């Protein structure tokens, strides 16, 4: 379980709301300021599960050995409404709750996971928007219907991409197929 | 740490290794088979050693462990399969989204039988161009399960106050179970390839 972390009292799962003006909020807030400066921060809250955490880490460690080194892992963000928030705190993104394929999308930019259709605002105006630890790996375009990236090449057909995106070029967002190929590590509550 | 029966693979990820009639571990497999499935005839049992799968699964054990209260929370169950899914299972498993509808849904998942009978109808183990049908026995997290019903993508709640706590499965019956759904990748390692003919 990580260093930043605080002590959960040998619980397994705790939302910890961030200090505002410490080194770790103000890092989380920059990265959705970069795009949402318009948008104010009522909270941040650091998501510890120390199970989606070892799942995570295991499918990382795993990918760092297929991938032969590269850096396999991106910060994006998924926004969600209000009714999914305690489901993806505990058990994560799931596929199974679509035009790059039929998996969980990430944004490179909080203004894409900052639309009303994804942050859907609840009845007070509150929107909700996870900051997340994707492996994208190695990536490649997407398309309607794909159920697993494509393979890398047809004539090893089981040797997958480990993503796929809008743009192999300039991604503005990654879909990932398999649970536990992204932990949640911080929610944003907002308002516009 | 793989298991120590394993055959060295030699910094490789993944083998299948092909069983001996006599040994322990092929007649088990025989004898668990032919219980429900005596008319027909095994051809070959294979050994799945996938080590990433192994590691992923030997992970959401020991959490459901955890989880629940000294349960065992773990079934070996077959998983009749067609010929041309036979290398994405050896390699990824068993992916929710590429399941069948169950000719009886108790949800949207993958379905694990208690019968080799089951797994053996032509509609699940498809007769191969070579009349060759395969069969999966499969390691399968069930852990606290409840009857499903056709609706589900997740497992439901114990609780319908406390909608995260979920069964870890689900069945067609809890009183006398003879299959299983489970709707999580690395819920279920496929351990050993029946190859099987009439
Ligand atoms: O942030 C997102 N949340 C959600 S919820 C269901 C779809 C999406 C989504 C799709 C995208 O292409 C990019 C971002 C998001």
């Amino acid at each position: 379980l990580p260093e930043h972390w605080t002590d959960m009292n040998h619980q397994l799962f705790c939302m910890v709301q961030l200090e505002p003006g410490q080194s770790e909020y103000n890092t989380i807030k920059d990265k959705f300021t970069r795009t949402c400066s318009s948008y104010a921060i009522e909270k941040i809250e650091r998501i510890q599960n120390a199970f989606l955490w070892q799942s995570y880490q295991v499918k990382k460690r795993q990918m760092d050995i297929k991938n032969d080194h590269k850096n396999n892992e991106r910060l994006l963000f998924h926004g969600t409404d209000a009714d999914s928030v305690p489901y993806v705190n505990q058990h994560g993104f799931n596929r199974s709750c679509v035009s790059y394929g039929k998996g969980t999308y990430f944004a490179v930019d909080a203004s894409y996971s900052a639309k009303d259709t994804y942050s859907k605002p609840d009845s007070n105006g509150r929107k909700h928007m996870y900051v997340v630890r994707v492996l994208t790996g190695v990536f490649t375009k997407g398309r309607a219907g794909l159920v697993t990236p494509p393979p890398k090449n047809p004539h090893n057909p089981t040797d997958l991409f480990d993503s796929v995106t809008n743009n192999t070029r300039s991604p503005k967002l990654f879909v990932v197929f398999f649970d536990n190929q992204a932990y949640p590590e911080y929610l944003i509550t907002f308002t516009a």
